[PDB]
């Protein structure tokens, strides 16, 4: 087996078409599942996987109470098939309140981050042993993308920040070998907060588009140079913009540069991705709440700014039901290279007070050349069948 390198053109997309779906949340009210949180899917040449962060209980337990908070020592990262649910046969790869996964063509690489907030600790993991690590460097909850990583000829790339999260932050991006860090570049451009990156090979680089938690609505992007490790960061050109909460279509602006400074305290994680100048985007219907999903094209989103010309619009969730985190994932066909998505469907404690456990389920597209109609696909679950 050799490396992936990922040099094959993107494929031309008309939209996304239905690809999984686990209805965990329905399942757990008649079966052992684990409540979790920040999932996400990446594949490896052969098959694709489901992963998420779990809260070490399963949700018909008293454990399940109060699992809103966000990091605990019992977070470990789940990893399933894609479409078999988390019941209790599913492996638990690491202990990790934060994570990345991806493959490089040869093995997975695991980096699973865990520990106190102020001295947290990321072990990398790759084919089976620990193999790196490396601790807190501004004392201040080292995360990472909560989604996968990319890998070109071997060496992969991960960006993780740790600092303020509504205040300057301090960003970088490791490049592992084989599970060694063989390099590490601070961000660089004029992206003013980066979080939660969504990345995708562009051979022969690597493109993220982010969660800017402190002065923006519009979301940020990393280009990454595999050849020399050199950083680059702007906002996306478009003037419709990803992150929750944000502006109004009508009162909504970027331009490519800056962080909008609408809104711009909070967000979630999302993606986009570039076809030309155009771009491809998803984001919550709802610009206030994490509620509905929905998927565009941007006409001239990438290449100009504030533009606002949409056309071929799909609703993922309708509006009148919960979504969550996003998060891109590509793969690789017989000649280009497609990009799919994944929404996290959040149910429970927030939102949703009868019960007092907090935890999701997944829907994922992935692109298509062909044609499509239309739906809705929520979590399904009632909340007054479940326990708690
Ligand atoms: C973030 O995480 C890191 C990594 O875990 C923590 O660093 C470790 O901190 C511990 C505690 O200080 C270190 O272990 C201790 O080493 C001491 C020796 O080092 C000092 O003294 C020598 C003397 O020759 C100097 O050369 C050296 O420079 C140091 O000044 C031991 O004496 C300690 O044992 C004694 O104290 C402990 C409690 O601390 C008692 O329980 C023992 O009984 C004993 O009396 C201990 O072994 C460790 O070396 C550090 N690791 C590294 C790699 O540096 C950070 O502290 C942590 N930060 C925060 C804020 O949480
Ligand atoms: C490592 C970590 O705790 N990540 C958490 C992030 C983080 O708090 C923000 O990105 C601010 O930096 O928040 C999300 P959410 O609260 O948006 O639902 C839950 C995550 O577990
Ligand atoms: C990428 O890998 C394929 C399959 O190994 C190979 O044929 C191709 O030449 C490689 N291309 C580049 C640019 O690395
Ligand atoms: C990947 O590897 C092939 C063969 O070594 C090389 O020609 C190509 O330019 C490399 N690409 C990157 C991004 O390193
Ligand atoms: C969850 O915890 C709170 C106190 O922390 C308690 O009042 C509540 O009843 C618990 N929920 C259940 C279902 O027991
Ligand atoms: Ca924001």
């Amino acid at each position: 087996v050799e490396y992936r390198n990922w040099s094959k053109p993107q494929c031309q997309i008309t939209g996304f078409a239905p690809f999984s779906k686990d209805n965990s949340i329905r399942l757990s009210a008649g079966g052992d599942i684990w409540v979790t949180r920040e999932p996400y899917v990446s594949c490896d040449p052969v098959k694709c996987y489901q992963f998420a962060l779990g809260q070490g209980t399963t949700l018909d337990n008293k454990h399940s109470n109060d699992t809103v908070h966000d990091r605990i020592p019992h977070r470990t990262l789940l990893m399933n098939e894609l479409g078999v649910p988390f019941h209790l046969g599913t492996r638990q790869v690491c202990i990790a309140w934060s994570s990345s996964s991806c493959h490089d063509g040869k093995a997975w690489l695991h980096v699973c981050i865990t520990g106190d907030d102020k001295n947290a600790t990321a072990s990398f993991i790759y084919d089976g042993r620990l193999v790196d690590s490396i601790g807190s460097w501004s004392q201040n909850i080292l995360r990472t993308q909560e989604s996968e990583c990319v890998c070109i000829n071997g060496t992969c790339t991960v960006v993780m920040t740790d600092g303020s999260a509504s205040g300057r932050a301090d960003t970088r991006i490791l490049f592992i070998e084989e599970g060694k860090i063989v390099h590490i570049s601070p961000l660089a451009g004029s992206a003013q907060h980066v979080e939660e990156c969504s990345c995708y090979p562009r051979y022969p680089g690597v493109r993220c588009i982010c969660r800017d938690n402190w002065k923006g609505s519009n979301r940020p992007v990393v280009d990454i140079n595999m050849e020399d490790y050199s950083i680059d960061s702007s906002y996306v050109c478009s003037g419709l913009v990803g992150d929750t909460p944000r502006n109004d279509d009508r009162s909504s602006n970027s331009n490519c540069r800056d962080p909008n400074n609408e809104r711009g305290t909070q967000g979630v994680k999302g993606w986009a991705f570039d076809n030309g100048n155009d771009l491809w985007m998803g984001r919550t219907i709802s610009k206030d709440l994490r509620s509905g999903y929905e998927t565009f094209k941007v006409i001239g989103g990438w290449s100009t700014p504030n533009s606002k010309s949409q056309i071929n619009r799909q609703v993922i969730v309708d509006s009148d039901n919960r979504s969550g985190y996003s998060g891109i994932f590509s793969v690789e066909g017989k000649s280009c290279i497609n990009r799919c998505f994944y929404v996290e469907l959040i149910r429970g404690r927030k939102q949703e007070t009868r019960v007092w456990w907090t935890s999701n389920s997944i829907v994922v597209f992935c692109g298509t050349s062909g044609t499509y109609g239309t739906g809705s696909w929520p979590d399904g679950a009632n909340i007054n069948f479940m326990p708690i």
